[PDB]
Formats: structure tokens, sequence, C-alpha cells
RNA sequence: AAAU
């Protein structure tokens, strides 16, 4: 199947997307000064913590009204995250902030929060370092060609809009939607983003016992994909036709960290040990399949939803606002 | 089953 030969009727529609989805700088000021307040309050409790902004609003990708998620780091070998964010639930109720939630239990611990002052809602989480770094190499392949903050915000609201962006609910994260939209860049001919990690290294850190290694110079790369001339919506089409149609979901993984695809029996993921229906490697942390939220019941919503996108995509005369519509049961 |  080839891309529909009157794609580029459609670019404009979707840059018009694309723009409405960039934050306003008011808000980005309140991010900070909620951010600045967060500061301040830890600085009393755990004077020795350092916080740190992550995910969202870090990475290039966030939404308007995106919550910000701070990394509340903390040096120490018998570090007890739930009694640590138990104790910051009270300390954040009692300077005033709503709707207070502490989520102890769940697999990475949270603290949720809502500052009335600045409108802000906030997620903290204790030294999840690493989620600090994949926020930078996300920041940093966004430097390098526009069109993956175009298709990344066309993707990330199609899978709000159409009700597949909950982890909660099975359906995929934002992060993991970022990186589906990186590797579909790394594999146009000729590519629109390089493979960060296979180049020549110019940063390496690690974190826990895991390295994270690869070429962040990225302004030297800001004319990467000028070979590629692909407009928005031949990649919205494509990036849909390739999920919904291409992707191998029995045996293959995506792998932004080799920017190609890897096989499940290589990668040790044939079965649920952590489901694995629909393969995204995690760049870093490369035992962590970011698809495992997914069950035998939500990849078929999924890949349902993919099914449709391409068709809109392929067919439809209006396929940006028809792509977008709410579902209504 | 809840972060990135």
């Amino acid at each position: 199947m080839a891309c529909r030969n009157d794609i580029h009727r459609y670019d404009a529609t979707f840059i018009a997307i694309y723009k409405s989805l960039i934050p306003a700088e008011e808000e980005l000021e309140k991010q900070r000064q909620l951010m600045a307040h967060l500061e301040n309050l830890v600085a009393k409790e755990w004077p020795h913590a350092k916080l740190y902004l992550y995910g969202s609003c870090a990475n290039s990708f966030g939404f308007p009204k995106s919550d910000i998620d701070v990394c509340l780091a903390i040096e120490g070998d018998d570090i007890n995250k739930s009694e640590m964010l138990l104790k910051l639930a009270e300390i954040l109720e009692s300077d005033n902030l709503q709707n207070v939630q502490a989520l102890t239990r769940a697999r990475v611990p949270i603290v949720k929060l809502m500052d009335p002052v600045t409108g802000i809602s906030c997620a903290i989480c204790i030294n999840n370092v690493l989620a600090v770094v994949n926020t930078k190499l996300l920041r940093d392949y966004a430097q390098i060609d526009v069109r993956l903050r175009q298709l990344a915000f066309i993707v990330k609201h199609w899978a709000k809009s159409r009700r597949v962006n909950e982890t909660y609910q099975g359906t995929l994260s934002s992060y993991a939607y970022v990186l589906m939209c990186i590797h579909f860049l790394q594999q146009r001919r000729p590519p629109i983003l390089p493979c960060l990690q296979e180049m020549e290294p110019t940063y390496s850190v690690r974190v826990d016992n895991i390295r994270c290694t690869y070429f962040d110079n990225v302004d030297r790369l800001r004319n990467f994909g000028s070979n590629n001339r692909e407009t928005i919506a031949e990649l919205v089409w494509g990036f849909f036709n390739y999920w919904a149609y291409a992707h191998d979901y029995a045996y293959n993984v995506v792998s932004v960290r080799t920017g190609s695809i890897l096989g499940k029996r290589e990668k040790d993921w044939t079965r649920r040990v952590d489901r694995h229906l629909i393969c995204i490697e995690d760049p870093f942390e490369t035992s962590h399949d970011l698809g495992r939220v997914v069950d035998k019941f939500s990849i078929r919503v999924l890949r349902e939803e993919f099914e449709r996108a391409a068709r809109i995509m392929h067919q439809d005369p209006n396929p940006c606002a028809k792509l977008l519509e709410p579902y209504i049961p």
C-alpha cells in the first residue's frame, strides 16, 4: 500500500493541531513557581535532597496543562521510599496543597498533588534518576528535527482523544508513544532521526548498574533530516499504517536504542513473566518493555484504534478532524 | 496493576 497521492492537502491541518498544543509561556512560568515552592518545602524536611524535573515538562513534548514530574533524589542505601512519600504527603497537605494522594504500593511509588496557587499539578517519585536521563535523551532527540515533536504531538493528542493513553487502564504511556515516534522516524528512508546510542558517544552516566551512553552533541545534527522531505501528514499516515498493518505483534520489538527491529525471542520476551504483547524497548533500561502494561484485552482495543487511524489517514476526505474525533460508545 |  502506497500513501495517498493527495496527502499534502492535509499537512496544514496537522501543523495547526501541533501549534495548538504548544504550552503557553504563562503556564511554563507557573510550573517554575510550583517547582521553586516545592524545592523550598523539601529543603526544610530533607535538606540533603535535591529535586529534578523530568517527563513531559522537561523533555520538549509537554502539552498545555500537563502535570510536572519531580524526581526527589536523596543519598542513602536504606532509603524506604514508601515511608518517605507518606511523610511528604503530610508535609504537602499541611502546606495547603490539594488532592494529595500517596500511592506507595505501586511499582513506582508516587505522591500526587495540585497547587491551587499556580494551578499546576505535580507528581513526585523518589530516586528514579533514570527517568531524568531518558528525559534528556528525548529532549536531545527533539532538537534534531521539528517533525519529531510534530508527529509526537499528533500521536499523543490522538491517544488522549481515543482513550488509549492510560497505563492504569492497560494502554500506553505518553513516554511509550514518544519512543514509538522516535523509532518510526529513525526507520524512514532516508532517516529523519539518527540512532544516537549507536554513534560515537559524547555523554555517558551510570545510574544504579545501568550505563547510559550516546552522542548528545545534537547541535551538530540540526540538519540531519534534511535529506528526507516527507511532510507531517505523510508521517502521520505512515506511523499509523505501521502499527495497524506492518508491525509483527507476535515476534518483533521496536528499539530506539538500536534504531532497528529486534526479536522477542532474542530479548527473552516470548511469554509473560510483565506481559509482552506490543514490545517497546526502553533505550536505557533494556529489560523494561514499555508495552508490558498492555494485556490480552486492551491489546485488541489498541490494534482496533490503530487500524481506524490508518484507514482514516488513507481514505477520509478530512482525516485530521476525523482522526481526532472522540470515541463515543 | 498507577512514574518516565
